[PDB]
């Protein structure tokens, strides 16, 4: 997250943080993710692609910190790990760029809702906020696009809804940004997602709650004018997130 704030798990207990487990013992960080039941992980499909084998992850919710514990939170193994069928990247834009994880404890649980650790309602069909509505947007990933580091603590940041119409500009994103896609940026361009926020919660209220509008996916840098942050439209998936959960 460019600018934005510091928080803590408890302003965002949805949130999922996805490690990975190198061949020698190394645990890095990969990407984000939001829980949408006890059992189900969502997140962006092109954390995984690359590494499309589901023991190799970890998951933790009610993670405040990158590489330390954090109280009352759960680990878990991946017990299915679901990429979306249709992905495609081209050299900016990851297509269907939506994944799901299967949860389980090495003791065979799910999560335990708790102050930290939560779900998040999903929208409904075809239903977003309008253009201009505040949303914000959580993740470790870089706090500027030339560090070689990523936070300690976790972050977040408020990002407007950009129009289908705006976005597709070409000196925005020309036909990269498709109708399953939303963007949201900036009115100054000063705050962003970045680079390991991907697979991450953008949040709007949505009918008087807090509804899980979009997934970090892809853009152009970070925070640079005229290139938005581009989410995987999570409206436009009820049918394949209901149908493999
Ligand atoms: N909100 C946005 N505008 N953009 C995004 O959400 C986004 N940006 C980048 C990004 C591009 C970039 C270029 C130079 C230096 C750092 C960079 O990070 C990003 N990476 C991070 C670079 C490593 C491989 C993974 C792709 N993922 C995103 N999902």
């Amino acid at each position: 997250i460019i600018g934005g704030e510091f928080t803590t798990i408890e302003n965002q207990p949805w949130f999922a943080a996805i490690y990975r487990r190198h061949r020698g013992g190394s645990v890095t960080y990969v990407c984000g993710g939001s829980l949408i039941s006890p059992c189900w992980v969502i997140s962006a499909t092109h954390c995984f692609i690359d590494y499309p084998k589901k023991e190799d992850y970890i998951v933790y919710l009610g993670r405040s910190r990158l590489n330390s514990n954090t109280q009352g939170e759960m680990k878990f193994e991946v017990e299915n790990l679901i990429l979306h069928k249709d992905y495609s990247a081209d050299t900016l834009a990851h297509h269907n760029d939506i994944a799901l994880l299967k949860i389980r404890s090495k003791e065979g649980r799910c999560a335990q809702p708790s102050r930290t650790i939560q779900t998040i309602a999903l929208p409904s069909m075809y239903n977003d906020p309008q253009f201009g509505t505040s949303c914000e947007i959580t993740g470790f990933g870089k706090e500027q696009s030339t560090d070689y580091l990523y936070p300690e603590q976790l972050k977040m940041t408020v990002v407007k809804l950009i129009s289908h119409r705006e976005c597709q500009q070409p000196h925005y994103y020309g036909s990269e940004v498709t109708t399953k896609m939303l963007c949201a940026a900036d009115p100054q361009w000063k705050t962003d997602s970045c680079q390991g926020d991907s697979g991450g919660p953008l949040v709007c209220s949505l009918q008087g709650r807090m509804t899980l509008t979009g997934i970090v996916s892809w853009g152009r840098g970070c925070a640079l004018k005229d290139k938005p942050g581009v989410y995987t439209r999570v409206s436009h998936f009820l049918p394949w997130i209901r149908s493999h959960t």
